[PDB]
């Protein structure tokens, strides 16, 4: 393997963790791995929230390349914010190591419930740089420039439920991964994984949409209108969105450009929750508006898809997945 | 005993059962006892939808009671709409019979998937006449001019999840049910279980709130905006509401009236979660906007206050559940 590769476990269906290790002495931690933010941190041992005390935690003191900074920082994300100061220090991400500035968190109480009802120990961001905090160069690209790997690129080869884990490979893409033609799009901006795509679910349409491949996302978030006529007469109520996981009348989204076509059947984006009452799934469809029509292909399209992250070709490649490898 | 008590079973904390029966053989179904709305309904042998093959289904020509009625009829509830024809038979409720106007559903499908994922086979109304569909006298009003219960009223001893039992009783108040001061509070309309509350959750108040008191509502809704502002700094996030069941920021409901005072604390309206994530829990509250500020006090606070539906004195009284019988 002359590429990095990185194994991944499914968490419930809703998340899936990778490992990487900080500081001259290998220190251990859990990660989301986020396409959608440009950080790195850990919590620290100087974190005394009571949601640190049950993750793996950073001590600068025990590793000789640590290098002080301190600069102050806060980090947001969709379920709350983190705060602490930057740091460097030897990063180690599969077989590949380099050092790296990451933000080392202090205080974790507004991130919660997330935080302390996760397994995960802290987030490293696949994004781009100007998505960051303090201008920190994306760790691949770092490691291309280092000349430790062969391309700016990294493919998601993502976990599937009481199915199969899955692989985060750094430096090169990798055919055992994907069946079928790999197919490029160009990024519409230098900021997130968004590309640019025709969108049908039924009879409604949507020229041109954003799309943004994000493995930070456990649903498909499609526009509030979009959704509405979608599960129009379908038959999928909502307590004050779940169905039969039978339902003949759920539709297949349809994704094309100009080189590709992409397709997210039901069996996709249904979560089976017999526990609840038999034959009952959740639809793992969200509704949320951007300023523009936009579409957030997260873990469920991801799933079913192979995907190429290439920094240096500004683009997202996209296969089907092999069921098994 | 000289009051009907019907013995009622919690599923999942979401809902809660009671059974009776129709037909001069007695034919068995279970119910869900709404005072939500004033209509009984049982699925029809007639009815073909895929809902009602797991369902006990009511059959006319096994019963010499039964009077052919046919009048075209559609139920309408906040999960669907289920529609058949008015039909006429005893009906049968723990210790009491009488002969009652219901509807026999034919289609179901309209009503999924709550149906097919939910182990009731109809619904019993036990709200006012005005409310119903066909001007149907309510099943207790009726018993009461039939002479076969000392009072119309009946009261709800909520079962509760893990815990006990509860039971439905028809016709007088028993003391063993509830402990403390039982106090009346007046309608405000002879169509739903409404009353008059001042509501008081933090520092967020509102004078003489509607509340409605119904037990076909698993949970305790709140006006939009009056949520927002109570879970404003509170540490409870919601994925595109959940918390730590902890949060020691969790504040407790508090309504009053000019002869009572009735509290709603965290562990009322907290659900646990654990197969989801470590001391996570679901709240059990709903952002919900009447033309007017209204509170619809369900089955949490149900599960904790004992309560009495007067017909006669149009009130509705109010006490603590006993913990155990």
């Amino acid at each position: 393997s002359s590429n990095d590769n990185i194994e991944l476990v499914d968490f419930q269906n809703i998340m899936f963790y990778g490992d990487a290790e900080v500081g001259d002495n290998q220190q251990p931690f859990t990660f989301i791995l986020d396409t959608g933010s440009a950080n790195l941190w850990v919590p620290s041992v100087k974190c005394t929230t009571a949601g640190c005390l049950t993750k793996h935690l950073y001590d600068s003191s025990k590793s000789r390349t640590y290098e002080k900074d301190g600069t102050k920082v806060e980090m947001n994300y969709v379920s709350g914010t983190v705060s602490g100061f930057f740091s460097k220090d030897l990063v180690t991400v599969g077989n590949l190591s380099l050092p790296y500035k990451f933000i080392e968190v202090i205080d974790t109480n507004g991130f919660e419930p997330t935080y302390t009802a996760s397994t995960f120990d802290g987030i490293l961001g696949l994004g781009w740089k100007d998505l960051s905090i303090g201008s920190v160069d994306p760790i691949v690209v770092e490691l291309k420039n280092q000349n430790k790997i062969e391309n700016a690129l990294f493919t998601f080869y993502l976990p599937v439920h009481d199915k199969h884990t899955g692989f985060l490979t750094i430096g090169g893409i990798e055919e055992r991964f994907y069946e079928g033609p790999l197919t490029y799009e160009k990024l519409n901006h230098d900021l997130y994984w968004q590309i640019t795509l025709d969108a049908h679910v039924g009879n409604i349409s949507l020229e041109k949409a954003n799309c943004i491949v994000d493995s930070g996302t456990s649903a498909i978030t499609v526009p509030t209108d979009f959704l509405n006529k979608m599960l129009q007469n379908l038959d999928v109520i909502k307590v004050p969105y779940v169905t039969l996981c039978n339902n003949s009348k759920l539709p297949t989204f349809e994704f094309t450009s100009e080189n590709g076509k992409y397709t997210l059947e039901p069996e996709y984006y249904l979560q089976h929750i017999e526990d609840v009452g038999p034959g009952l799934c959740m639809l793992n469809i969200i509704g949320l508006d951007f300023p523009v029509p936009t579409f957030i292909l997260g873990d469920p399209f991801m799933r079913k898809y192979f995907t190429v992250f290439d920094y240096d070709n500004h683009s997202v490649g996209i296969a089907l997945a092999k069921k098994n490898l």
